[PDB]
């Protein structure tokens, strides 16, 4: 994953391999290349500075200038730096008997596809999901989820035009109660940009529906710019976790590496394809190892 970054990080580190002990000027050259690699991957400035800082300082603390295999030392410290940036320990929502989740984000971020992906994911984990197309102004948006629900074999409750959050709540609670659905996935409305009035409806919907999780869906391809809306959603609504989509089309990885710093929210899942099966729980340690070709 993150082809360009993986290639560059590995190339930079390899310069310290197969040539005996290295000089600090040798180390500095590799450190500068790593820094350039991060900047080119669209990684947050502070994250990049911190990254290289600890790689250097940790390597030096591990007597890298005296090691007979210095590239292995740097690889290890680069792995720890990567792991930190990605989130440390993997995290996933803790499900209970009743689970109502909100999928929020701008249009095109991958909300509808992710809703279905999550339905299919938990469907095979002992859960009975219910998809809810909550756009009370755009019928076309609701239809999109309707078709997807069919493909994944998961029921889709469509809200009616202008339906009040109270009517939506009672209708969802009824369907879920009568059909034994323990995982409700609400696909909320979204525009190409943050809409104040729309954000007001969203907050009101949260108040009435009382979601257990509020997943902010982010298109990794938009770079670190994708994280700009995070603050707005958390203040007005309250984001509990993130979903990074289109990671299969992201060669940089800037959004994934910067999410932690900028948003302070954990990444629960990663979208790795346009297909309903293209969903994977976010694993910081696994991803760090992959990027470094481990
Ligand atoms: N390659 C790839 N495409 C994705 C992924 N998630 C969503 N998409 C595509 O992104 C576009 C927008 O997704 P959609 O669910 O409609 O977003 P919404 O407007 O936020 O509901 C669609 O063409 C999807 O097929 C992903 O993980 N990988
Ligand atoms: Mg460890
Ligand atoms: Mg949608």
């Amino acid at each position: 994953m993150f082809q360009q970054l993986s290639a560059r990080l590995q190339e930079a580190i390899g310069r310290l391999r197969g040539r005996g002990r290295i000089t600090e000027e040798d180390l500095k050259a590799t450190l500068r290349e790593i820094r350039r690699a991060l900047m080119d991957a669209d990684v947050n400035l502070e994250v990049a500075r911190d990254f290289v800082e600890r790689v250097r300082e940790e390597a030096l603390g591990k007597q890298v200038l005296e090691s007979l295999t210095p590239a292995e030392v740097i690889l290890a410290t680069v792995y720890e730096a990567l792991k930190e940036a990605l989130g440390g320990e993997a995290r996933l929502p803790v499900l209970k008997d009743r689970n109502l989740w909100f999928l929020v984000g701008l249009q095109g971020s991958g909300k509808t596809t992710t809703a279905a992906k999550l339905a299919l994911y938990y469907k095979g984990k002992g859960r009975r999901p219910l998809l809810v197309a909550a756009d009370t102004q755009r019928p076309a948006a609701r239809e999109q989820l309707r078709l997807l629900g069919e493909k994944v074999g998961v029921p889709v409750l469509e809200v009616m035009d202008g339906e009040s959050p109270e009517s939506i709540r009672r209708r969802v609670e009824e369907k879920a109660r009568l059909e034994a659905r323990d995982l409700i996935l609400v696909d909320t409305a979204g525009r190409l940009q943050i809409d104040e009035p729309l954000m007001g409806e969203l907050a009101r919907l949260k108040e009435v529906l009382g979601p257990d999780e509020v997943l902010l869906v982010l298109d990794a391809m938009t770079g670190q710019e994708a994280l700009s809306v995070a603050r707005a959603f958390d203040e007005k609504v309250g984001v509990t976790g993130l979903v990074l989509t289109k990671l299969d089309g992201d060669a940089r990885g800037g959004a994934a590496l910067s999410a932690r710093h900028v948003t302070g929210k954990p990444i629960y899942f990663a979208g790795v394809s346009e297909k309903p099966e293209g969903l994977e729980p976010f694993y910081p340690e696994r991803l760090a190892g992959r990027i470094l070709g481990m």
